[PDB]
C-alpha cells in the first residue's frame, strides 16, 4: 500500500497549461529555500525547472507511464522522457 511522497520518487507532474510532465521529488539542500507547507519541490526533467506542488498534481511514474510517457511537441519534453527513464537520479545542475 502507498506511502507519502519522499525525495527520489519519480512522477508525472501536472501544471496548468502543460501536459503531465516527467519529474521527480527533490531533496532540499542544506542552506536552500524550503517549499511552502504541504508542498513538495518538484524537479521537471528536460526543462530542469523547479516548482512547488501538492499531491493532487503528482502521478506516480510506474502507474502512469503508459498514459503519459509518449513523445510530445513541447520544449524539453522528449529530453525529459529520456532522463526519467535513463538517469532519473543524476545531478542536472
Amino acid at each position: 500500500m502507498p506511502h507519502a511522497f519522499k525525495p527520489g520518487d519519480l512522477v508525472f507532474a501536472k501544471m496548468k497549461g502543460y501536459p503531465h510532465w516527467p519529474a521527480r521529488i527533490d531533496d532540499i539542500a542544506d542552506g536552500a529555500v524550503k517549499p511552502p507547507p504541504n508542498k513538495y519541490p518538484i524537479f521537471f526533467f528536460g526543462t530542469h525547472e523547479t516548482a512547488f506542488l501538492g499531491p493532487k498534481d503528482l502521478f506516480p511514474y510506474d502507474k502512469s507511464k503508459d498514459k503519459y510517457g509518449k513523445p510530445n511537441k513541447r520544449k524539453g519534453f522528449n529530453e525529459g522522457l529520456w532522463e526519467i527513464q535513463n538517469n532519473p537520479h543524476a545531478s542536472y545542475s
